[PDB]
């Protein structure tokens, strides 16, 4: 089953995280991070500050490499330098909305590309994406080459947007506290 | 080959079972019994009562775990606690009419889902299900916490209706007693 | 697993089956049942006789081709013939004490062959053996030739014997009511 | 791929063969042996007369079996039981425009069934199909059982017709020396 | 890799937890957690007190099942039933000197046996244990009937043990505090 | 993933090669190149000379076999009958727009055909090709019997075209100076 | 199974073959043919002459490359070159007593080698092979070089020999007409 | 085939390399690449000097890390970090007479460990290594953590050695130019 071969990443960040407010009671980036563990056994946290917080959900933390690249590539790259699976579906800590078929539909739509990730209808969501990790080495020398562009990357990779506008507002970023607000229970 | 690969279980049910009834002259149960057997080489049955009834054709009958867990789904697991199987195709002993091609429709429309059910054009079949074995513990812990509608199992797993609007009547269940006569030869 | 990938058998037999009596309060022919199931998910058993008592322990009857042929290897062919799966564990109904690793010794213990059986340090038992489907159009021709010797076939087709020497008296064969009451408990 | 993992069979016949007049020099059955051979590594020809002509043209042949049973379900069973692969891809004497991508076609539109087979935009060819041996044990019983008909025996097992409405007239059957001179360079 | 085939479990037990006790400044159970991790990617711990202690490490806590079975093969199986993996390497959390090979060679050693343990040349380590989850029915069975010892549980799945007797002190077992100051830097 | 099982192929050519001239700065022939090696982790020439300059930029030359065939096609076989892999993309050194995604989509859309080449919405590019190695045996026979079309060998080993009308301009072919000059940055 | 992996080829020959002489009334060639096929669902005869005589039995010829390379190492090349197969089982028209587990024995002791060939307890047989065509570059390379010796190609290969001294005269080769009258019946 | 799943990589080096002394008229590096190739379809160098040299010889370089860890373990994260593939089979460029069946044997003896490296009768070569990538995060950690040695980091990762004795001065390592001298032909 996919659940036993996709790794789940939650994309906690940067350099209070806002991930860490509550949505009806359970932070931003625990949606995420449960929504994953439905859909996958093992799951996994990026994160470089805070990390006792989300160790202490029983998820391991991996810290960005000391190579210091700027952005999501430099987790997602970070993530597949420290664990050995073959695929990867990160997702960033402020989507908690996300579905409860997010691995499946991107496993299935990926149309044998190295990468895929998620278009809601309006927009990319390119850091929500299903990964295999052969494309670490282009990402290494893309970063190398002072490169940051998510979506730049993951076309040269031969990757390509899987539409999920039929999945009503699972993809809403709490970008604020306010936004937050227009979605409390 | 599927035949080999996916386990067929008659969710003969509850805590006569209407599902003893003979249509044509061969029980409910045993027209859903043979529907599996001619698709899937082990086919077990899932029954509370009468158990050497349905033992009686052949066929292993697994009991409801002792956690007395309510309705079709407790079934379900049950079955999977007990058997070995990676897959297991469920349908319930009183829908006679399953088609020659259900399995393989099924699994063919799984898109990667880790179970699938039947839709006939009209309604949602929940319980005439493929299922992975791997939405076995959130299956436990669903019922744990006092859960029980199919339906929403089913996609809280990330699973999907599959259409069969082009299998005539192959859907049709035997409520009662009368609807049995319309269906007589 | 080994488990969902071998089918069971039991040898029942020919054209009361002493396999019917009972040791320790069980019939010899369900202890051997009973190994099979605990190693293997799906048993059958081959049954020219009696077939009702066979049938009400939930388990599948095969009957002999109406070719018929003599002897075991008829029905391995008639269970070959029957049966989808790729591989068989085959086992007379009178050795009640076959272990319970016995599947995955003769498996492991292939060494790529399509057909092994079990030397118990003192003889062979050429029908406790391990066979591949792919020797069904083999074991036919030999059959339609005439001949019958087991072991002869087995070795014909490119199988040899594995050791169970260390396996104290778990080959022990009821041959007769006065060898089981030197069993009984 | 494909050609190494599918056994294909020309249904030669019947208890002169049509299908050794010749078409454009070469008999009408070596048409389709030659075309299976192009697509597949191991081809066979299940043939009940003129053995040694089709022998001869370095094809093993398949005798039906002693059963004796009727109709072309009859050699799909014989290859079957005389035939170790686990997919056929039968095809009759006399359809020699059969095309290139025959298997490949038939294999991609399975759609996970047991057995698929042509239909050519105006009707369907039942015998030019592909088919895995889990049927086998399905279409003894069948012929057991006295039936023959060929398209009800493979929806039956779960079977369906795969569209070959684009490949103009690949599927011309010669039925008689009448037609053949139609077709005549 | 087996790295990301097989789950590493902590057994942290019973019903303050031994395994709390530092060895060299890291507590027990955290010496068999980190040379599991070493092995394998994805690792649990098998706890039913101080399960925030163990949760903080970044490692999943499953407790025991409900039905409030005894013993380890108590938690073997509830692992089971809320994990989704195919294999299982369970550990004790009081023999902190496990080896770095540890899953390779009890994984090796298999001989196609759904279950192995560890003999370390004077004593059986059936705690220390490679299990394939086909024995989930076996075990719940087994503890249903009241049955509680692990080795006889192993042989009668048909396991057997692996000679580690080559790994000098590895399979220590700090059983109290004074031991633990025999082992101490 | 697909980078690892899928050999790439630069053909380079004929019997100075305009591959060698400079777009953007960078020969033809290394566009085509790098294209497949960010897709693709084994990449190697088919040459016939200048084997030295393809050499030098760290890529295997595979020379013509010594048969002398014509045209692409022998470039094809040489590189089968030379090369262990399963399955070659292979693309002529002038196509420098080819697209990230181009073994993917090929791969995606081979519906089981051993060989699948790209038409880009106006015309075929047959020797922008997927090709399954077990077509050698029958590009073996073509060539030594004096053929040399490239389309009719690929219909006639059962492939077929594979749209990319949707990526724009990455088929031009520079066939001269002149046309290279409407390309320069 | 092995059955359907591995091609099996008599090697009749050079550029009466005494491979034609019967033994016990059948030619020594068909006794080496028959004793694959037992093993072997598709197998195959590399003949230079008598062409029509091998492949009236049923078989496919495969004629020598027209390179025109010496000795049994251009029949196994040019067999390589015209078959699509992963595996090859080479076998010389003259040792009529090969055995019934050739193809097992030589697949069990591969030891991950690309080629082993027969020990008989006092010689090589190094055209009695089990050989993976991925050697098909170095073994076309070789003959190109010049070089004919097969022994110093299967070692440079990185091939071994696998040990058949416990099969009793199962080697023996016929060499002439004399040494056949020491074996007649 | 392994000839097509092991990367073969060339330890040429540090930070004029004697890898580039000529033995019998070839370089001892490319002695080394050499017998790589035989055994392995893609094969690379690790070099961070000279690059152009080994890149002409049509071989892929790669560069150590900008990371600018210390020794062999340094060029092996370095190619695990920019190559796709699973396994690697590491060596250094001074050992000119590896043996043919390296990678085989390593392969063979591996016993389910994710790194092995061979001992020749004499001593270890830990950079004579067939290593899975699995344990590219172990290495990472080990070289940040400041360690270096590499036999200690293979131990850890759950390696073993494997016997070479019967290689008869395979892995002689040419440590200086008066070694060479007692090589040269
Ligand atoms: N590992 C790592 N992750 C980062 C870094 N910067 C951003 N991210 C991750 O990239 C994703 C986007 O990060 P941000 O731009 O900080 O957050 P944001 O407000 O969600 O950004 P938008 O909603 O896309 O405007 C999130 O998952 C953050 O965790 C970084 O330097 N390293
Ligand atoms: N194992 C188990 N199965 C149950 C239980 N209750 C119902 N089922 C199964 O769930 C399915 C629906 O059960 P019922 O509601 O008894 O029967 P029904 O009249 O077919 O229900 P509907 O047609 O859906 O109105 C059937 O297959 C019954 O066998 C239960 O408590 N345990
Ligand atoms: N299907 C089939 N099985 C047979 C036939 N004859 C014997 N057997 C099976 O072959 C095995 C040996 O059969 P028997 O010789 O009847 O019984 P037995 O007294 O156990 O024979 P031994 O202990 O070997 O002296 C048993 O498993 C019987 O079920 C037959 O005609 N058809
Ligand atoms: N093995 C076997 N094959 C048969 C038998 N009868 C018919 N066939 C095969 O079934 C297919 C149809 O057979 P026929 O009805 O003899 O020939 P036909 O004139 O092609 O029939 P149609 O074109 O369908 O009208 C052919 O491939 C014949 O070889 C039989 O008794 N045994
Ligand atoms: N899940 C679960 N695990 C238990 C239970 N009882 C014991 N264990 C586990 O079984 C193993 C042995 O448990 P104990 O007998 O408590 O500890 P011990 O002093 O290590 O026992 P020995 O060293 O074998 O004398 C340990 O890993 C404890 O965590 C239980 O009721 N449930
Ligand atoms: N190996 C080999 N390749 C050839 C041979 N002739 C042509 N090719 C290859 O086939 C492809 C077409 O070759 P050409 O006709 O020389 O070049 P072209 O001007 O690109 O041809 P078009 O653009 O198709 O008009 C290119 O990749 C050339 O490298 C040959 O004799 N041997
Ligand atoms: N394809 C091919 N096979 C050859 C050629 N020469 C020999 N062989 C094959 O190589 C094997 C040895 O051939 P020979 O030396 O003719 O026969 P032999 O008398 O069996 O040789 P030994 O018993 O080894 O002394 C046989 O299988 C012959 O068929 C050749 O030129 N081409
Ligand atoms: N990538 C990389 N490789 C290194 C480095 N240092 C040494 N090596 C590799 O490690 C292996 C041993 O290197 P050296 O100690 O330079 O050479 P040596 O004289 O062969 O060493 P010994 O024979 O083991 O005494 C060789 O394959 C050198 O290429 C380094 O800093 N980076
Ligand atoms: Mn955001
Ligand atoms: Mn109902
Ligand atoms: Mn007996
Ligand atoms: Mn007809
Ligand atoms: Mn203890
Ligand atoms: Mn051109
Ligand atoms: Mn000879
Ligand atoms: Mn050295
Ligand atoms: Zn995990
Ligand atoms: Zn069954
Ligand atoms: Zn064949
Ligand atoms: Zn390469």
């Amino acid at each position: 089953n996919l659940m036993t071969t996709i790794t789940g990443v939650v994309l906690a960040g940067g350099k209070v995280d806002k991930g860490l407010l509550e949505l009806n009671g359970k932070p931003l980036w625990q949606h995420v991070a449960d929504a994953l563990m439905t859909q996958l056994s093992h799951v996994v946290v990026n994160a470089n500050r805070h990390q006792e917080i989300y160790q202490a959900s029983g998820l391991k933390v991996i810290e960005d490499s000391l190579a210091d690249y700027p952005g999501p590539l430099a987790g997602m790259l970070s993530v597949m330098q420290q664990e050995a699976g073959e695929w990867f579906l990160f997702c960033p800590c402020d989507t908690p909305y996300i579905p409860p078929d997010l691995a499946a539909r991107l496993n299935h739509q990926r149309k044998d590309a190295p990468v895929v990730w998620v278009h809601d209808g309006e927009r990319d969501h390119p850091t929500i994406a299903l990964v295999n990790r052969a494309i670490e080495p282009l990402l290494l020398e893309y970063l190398q080459a002072g490169e940051r562009r998510v979506m730049v990357f993951m076309r040269l990779a031969g990757g390509h947007a899987v539409d999920f506008s039929d999945h009503k507002d699972a993809f809403v970023n709490v970008n604020t506290p306010e936004e937050l607000a227009r979605w409390q229970e």
